[PDB]
C-alpha cells in the first residue's frame, strides 16, 4: 500500500541525470550510525535491487563543523581509492563511539590502520580527482535541496521517508525500507 | 582539579525539585552510551566515589529508537522494578549494538529470561502499574532537565556534567576526572 507522503515523498523538481540510488550521510549523524552498523540499510537495499542498479553514497558538510568538511574530503579519498568498506566502521566509531577523531590527522590515522598506505592517502587527499569528488558530493546535495541526513533518493525523483515506516522491529523496518526502494526504482 | 561553573559542569537555569541525587540518562541505541557504560564504566566509577547514602539513578530515553526504543524504555522500567539492572545492562547493550540479536521486544524479553527472570514474572512486571509509572517518571525527568542528548548526568537536579569539558586524551584519566566531578557536586 504505497502512498506519497507515507513510505516516500516526491521531489518538486526532479534532478536530471541523477544516480539511480543515491544515499547521503554524515559520520556525525546518529541515525546514520544506526543505519550502517545496526540496520545495514545499504547492504540490504543492494541485496533487494537488481545487479544492474548502481548505488552511490555521498558524505555531507553540514554536521560537525571543520571536521565535517574534512570527513567529506576523506570520504572522497575513500571513493577514489575504493576503500569505503575499510573505513566506514572505524570512522563512525571514531566520531560517535570513542570520540577519538578530533582532527584531520586522526582521520588519516584511521586510513593507515585500515591498511591504506600513508603515501597513497596523502596523494589522494591533495589530488584534484578528490577535489572534484568533493565538488560532486556538494552539488548532488544542492541538486536535491538536501536539508538533513540520512537521506536516500531514487532516480532523482523520490526521497525515502523512514519516518513513515514501522519501527517496532528492526528487520521489518529494513524490509519495508528496501522494498520501498525497489518499488520506487521500478516506478 | 579546580572546579568552576561552566568548566567541568554547568548549572541549570531551571533547577529540578525532588530530583534523584545523581541522575544518569542513556539509551541502548546510543554508541557513546555503550562506550560510557560497557567500556569506561562511568556509572560504576562514579558510584565508587559517591558519599555514603548517595544513590545513583539511571533512566532510559528514546532519541533514536522509534517504537522499539519505547519498548527498551519500558524494559528498562522492568529492570528497575525487578532490581535486575546489573544483570541485563550488558546483554541489552551487546544485543542491540554488537551481536545485533535484539531486534524486537520479544528479543528483549529473551534477554531477561536468559538472565534468570522468569517469563511470567517479566510479563507481570511489564504490564504492572509500577512499570507504567516508571516509564512516565523517566520521560518526566528528561523533560524536566530539558534533555538534549545522551549520555548525560545531573546532580541534585541543579548541575549538569560537562565532559567536553574534561581531559578526554586518556580514558582512565577522563573517568576519574568525571567521577571526581560528580563527588564534588554532590558535596556542594
Ligand atoms: C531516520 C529515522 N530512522 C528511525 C528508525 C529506524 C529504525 C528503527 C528500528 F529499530 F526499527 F530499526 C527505529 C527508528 S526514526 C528516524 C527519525 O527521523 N526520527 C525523528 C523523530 C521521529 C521518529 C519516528 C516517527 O514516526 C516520526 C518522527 C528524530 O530523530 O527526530
Ligand atoms: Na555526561
Amino acid at each position: 500500500q504505497y502512498e506519497d507522503g507515507k513510505q516516500y515523498t516526491t521531489l518538486e523538481k526532479p534532478v536530471a541525470g541523477a544516480p539511480q540510488v543515491l544515499e547521503f550521510f554524515s559520520f556525525f549523524c546518529p541515525h546514520c550510525y544506526q543505519f550502517e552498523e545496526v540496520l545495514h540499510i545499504s547492504d540490504n537495499v543492494k541485496k533487494k535491487l537488481p545487479e544492474g542498479v548502481k548505488m552511490t553514497k555521498y558524505h555531507v558538510n553540514f554536521m560537525g563543523g571543520d571536521l565535517g568538511k574534512d570527513l567529506t574530503q576523506a570520504w572522497a579519498v575513500a571513493m577514489a581509492l575504493g576503500v569505503e568498506d575499510k573505513v566506514t566502521v572505524p570512522l563512525f566509531e571514531g566520531v560517535q563511539k570513542t570520540q577519538t577523531i578530533r582532527s584531520a590527522s586522526d582521520i588519516r590515522d584511521v586510513f593507515i590502520n585500515a591498511g591504506i598506505k600513508g603515501e597513497e592517502y596523502d596523494a589522494a587527499w591533495n589530488s584534484f580527482v578528490v577535489k572534484s569528488l568533493v565538488a560532486q558530493q556538494e552539488k548532488a546535495a544542492a541538486d536535491v535541496q538536501l536539508r538533513g541526513v540520512p537521506a536516500m533518493f531514487v532516480n532523482g525523483k523520490y526521497q525515502l521517508n523512514p519516518q513513515g515506516m514501522d519501527t517496532s522491529n528492526m528487520d521489518v523496518f529494513v524490509q519495508q525500507y528496501a522494498d520501498t526502494v525497489k518499488y520506487l526504482s521500478e516506478k
